[PDB]
């Protein structure tokens, strides 16, 4: 149901140079799994029933920043805000979003499809729509799909997102990577969840959920058999993620 908004070959240019300069620079600072969890950060506030909130450029706004969600968010909208700045046609929204895709490309992963058009609005949401790690399957459901309006298939490949990047006890307070390859987008993240618990290694409760919820089994069990599989339904549900709300919710 996506109607993708028109906007003028200027823009479609500034959208191709912002992904090449955004992969070299997510490249260099080593710093694609941050720009990963402020993409979906960014998009994952959507709520459905409403239609406030998701991937409209507000997690720039200290407010939203200080979410504490958002910890350590700041280190992100900083770091882009320079090559930001060398492309002043395009919305915040529709920058981060790109910088999501490509940070996701950049560690070898699916080529997200991306379309433009992002408007950035004034409001940010409420805060406390970000999924709680502390919780379970349930809880997941609430805000991937009662919020969000996203599949349990979505929940599980989304959840693979975990397998580049790591926690900072100074940050969300839990600490380390969940794969032994972080900056590497691959199924690892399913395979260790499946072999138990590794010395080193990172399963948070929310992470442990999928495995005894009986609709995400099956899913972590094919995308740890299948990263092709796994592949292609995170690249689905990334960019149903980062078009939440836009060109039809
Ligand atoms: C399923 C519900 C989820 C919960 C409860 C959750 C929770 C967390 C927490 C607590 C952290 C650690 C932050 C820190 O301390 O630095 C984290 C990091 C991360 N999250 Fe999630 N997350 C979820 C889903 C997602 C999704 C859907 C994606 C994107 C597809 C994603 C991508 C990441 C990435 C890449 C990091 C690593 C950040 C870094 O290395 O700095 N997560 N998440
Ligand atoms: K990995």
């Amino acid at each position: 149901g996506k109607s993708y908004p028109t906007v003028s070959a200027d823009y479609q240019k500034a959208v191709e140079k912002a992904k090449k300069k955004l992969r070299g620079f997510i490249a260099e600072k080593r710093c694609a799994p941050l720009m990963l969890r402020l993409a979906w950060h960014s998009a994952g506030t959507f709520d459905k029933g409403t239609k406030t909130g998701g991937p409209f450029g507000t997690i720039k706004h200290p407010a939203e920043l200080a979410h504490s969600a958002n910890n350590g968010l700041d280190i992100a909208v900083r770091l882009l805000e320079p090559l930001k700045a060398e492309f002043p046609i395009l919305s915040y929204a529709d920058f981060y979003q790109l910088a999501g895709v490509v940070a996701v490309e950049v560690t070898g992963g699916p080529e997200v499809p991306f379309h433009p058009g992002r408007e950035d609005k004034p409001e940010p949401p409420p805060e406390g729509r970000l999924p709680d790690a502390t919780k379970g399957s349930d809880h997941l459901r609430d805000v991937f799909g009662k919020a969000m309006g996203l599949t349990d298939q979505d929940i599980v490949a989304l959840s693979g997102g975990h397998t580049i990047g790591a926690a900072h006890k100074e940050r969300s307070g839990f600490e380390g990577p969940w794969t032994s390859n972080p900056l590497i987008f691959d199924n690892s993240y399913f395979t260790e969840l499946l072999s138990g618990e590794k010395e080193g290694l990172l399963q948070l409760p929310s992470d442990k959920a999928l495995l005894s919820d009986p609709v995400f089994r099956p899913l972590v069990d094919k995308y740890a058999a299948d990263e092709d599989a796994f592949f292609a339904d995170y690249a689905e549900a990334h960019q149903k993620l980062s078009e939440l709300g836009f060109a039809d919710a």
